[PDB]
DNA sequence: GGATGTTTCACGTGAAACATCC
DNA sequence: GGATGTTTCACGTGAAACATCC
């Protein structure tokens, strides 16, 4: 790990523009682990961010000259992926947005389940149940980011025939996983 | 301590997570303003107060609805200063549950709280607290367990009121039992 | 009665088990 | 056979219930 010119680090304007809250910011301002960067495409002796674009920031607000950087080189397609790999691992993310990510690592990175587990660190039923949930309706997937349901109820739902009616009972009767699991165990399935 | 209209109080001219600002809301609904808001006499009016400390709590306390809450008036004491910079502290929730336990015993010994005065600022519930706590009590072995790993708060919790818990602390290890388990192991044990 | 000490257990998570597809 | 699709349920947390102290 070489110590660089803050200065010389830039963001990448490929990666989708992340934005951090700032309360998170001012914490970690306030508080060392190496900057991942790749040599800059668009300067020359200047560095791009692959992963740790959040200490950069905090370490501006800090003040500090010089920031640790730990250079690799790495196709654009590797940024892009590693930058996607880096967001999901963030605990901020919706279980939606989670969904998408994995679903992308599939698609357009040719990634396993098994891989991307691996790489995410979660367990590969997961990666697969939490991609489930872009099969259930609008109206389920909206009760879902409002908090009127759960993961686990959500998906103990989506191989069922008529979710949105299971999701019904669930919330006017306030019913637990536990128990939304034996009610689609004892329902149609498509 | 006085109580005042929340009306006549003013913030200091020279971002909090709405989750955690619901949450003392829903508190100070239930168990009102527990630790008094620290007031100076207003530049700006003439009988209303400006706010030195515990602008979270005013904030709290418009939301939860309240006509009056707790004022002191009182500058920042370099205790004032300690007893912020350690509810601080908990409240980012990088630190682990012993230093989180002897941030609790702090605010309680030190600083006179209540264990429902500490759930109600740092957002956890009392037996949480209270709990937390209590394993600063076991010993330093099965302390040691539980910053290695080895064992669970769950586990901790459940052998700090036994008689010889190291004893239970390696019958969990090497059995590797459920907390459940040790809930029905410590359960059996005589008084 | 209200602060503190301790136990009990319903909860959603998370991954292992099982089922189906490629 | 190994990726993927889905279900089942053991797990620790967390807070309400219970117990004890002043």
């Amino acid at each position: 790990s070489r110590e660089a010119p803050i200065e010389i680090l830039q963001r990448n304007p490929d990666q989708p523009r992340r934005t951090f809250r700032e309360e998170d910011l001012e914490d970690l301002s306030n508080s060392l682990q190496p900057i991942l960067v790749r040599p800059s495409p668009d300067t020359a002796g200047e560095y791009q961010i692959v992963a740790g674009e959040r200490r950069w920031r905090a370490a501006q607000r800090a003040g500090l000259k010089t920031v640790p950087i730990m250079v690799r080189e790495l196709d654009d397609l590797a940024v892009l992926e590693i930058g996607i790999i880096e967001n999901v691992q963030r605990a901020d993310l919706n279980v939606l947005e989670e969904a998408l990510s994995y679903k992308v690592l599939m698609e357009k990175f040719e990634r396993t389940q098994e891989n991307i587990a691996q790489t995410i660190g979660k367990s590969r039923s997961h990666v697969a149940n939490t991609m489930r949930l872009l099969a259930l309706p609008d109206e389920v997937q909206s009760y879902l980011v409002s908090g009127e349901l759960t993961a686990g109820h959500a998906r103990a739902i989506a191989a069922a025939a008529d979710p949105v009616a299971l999701a019904k009972q669930i919330i006017e009767g306030g019913l637990s996983v536990r128990e939304t699991e034996a009610l689609a165990r004892k329902a149609p399935n498509l």
